[PDB]
């Protein structure tokens, strides 16, 4: 729901952002500290979820770009180059009630959150490996909120959360078939 005076986008994907340093990313807790203590260093739309994979730095040269890719043409700017760096994704996601899992390919570590709870966790860096992580229930359906935090502390750099609703059968990307950026139903 609107919380400001600033109307906000409206499109079928979650609000990005981008954050670089040049210090270490090591775990969640640094990410989100990063994200803390400044601006956005580029915001987007995130509206096809699989990036990457790339190599030498996503926070390097037009590695960010590249990594994004149909995302890319929503930067708000190029950033500079940076060591290390990551983004942070939130907005709404259309799920009916029932049971979901998340496996997710990455390179470094990542956490989405659910309605506020952690429903997929990499708290460390890590070279691409894919997890299967447990199951979740949503009680009702209708747009859920979502969050993402992905960073990349070096090298290569590789992100995609895929979504099962049928035990693991088959999974799907989040894309603009289901993403809202703020809860209402997009027409885009
Ligand atoms: O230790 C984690 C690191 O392992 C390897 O160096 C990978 O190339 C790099 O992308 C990953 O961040
Ligand atoms: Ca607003
Ligand atoms: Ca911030
Ligand atoms: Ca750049
Ligand atoms: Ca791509
Ligand atoms: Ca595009
Ligand atoms: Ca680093
Ligand atoms: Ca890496
Ligand atoms: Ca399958």
């Amino acid at each position: 729901a609107q919380d400001d005076s600033t109307p906000d986008s409206l499109f079928a994907g979650l609000v990005g952002e981008y954050y670089g340093t040049n210090s270490q990313l090591n775990n969640i807790s640094d990410f989100r500290a990063l994200v803390d203590s400044k601006e956005a260093d580029a915001t987007f739309e995130a509206a096809n979820i699989s990036y990457g994979r790339g190599s030498s730095d996503v926070a390097k040269g037009t590695h960010l770009q590249e990594f994004l890719g149909s995302d890319a043409s929503t930067l708000s700017t190029d950033p500079g180059d940076n060591t290390d760096g990551g983004i942070y994704l939130q907005g709404y996601v259309y799920l009916e009630a029932g049971t979901y899992n998340f496996k997710v390919t990455a390179d470094d570590g990542y956490e989405i959150t659910i309605n506020g709870n952690p429903v997929a966790t990499v708290d460390n860096n890590q070279s691409v490996y894919t997890v299967t992580h447990a199951s979740f229930t949503i009680s009702e359906s209708g747009y859920q909120a979502i969050d993402m935090i992905w960073w990349d502390q070096g090298g290569d750099y590789v992100f995609q959360p895929t979504l099962s609703a049928d035990g693991g059968s088959t999974y799907f990307v989040l894309d603009s078939a289901i993403l809202s950026s703020t809860g209402e139903t997009p027409y885009t």
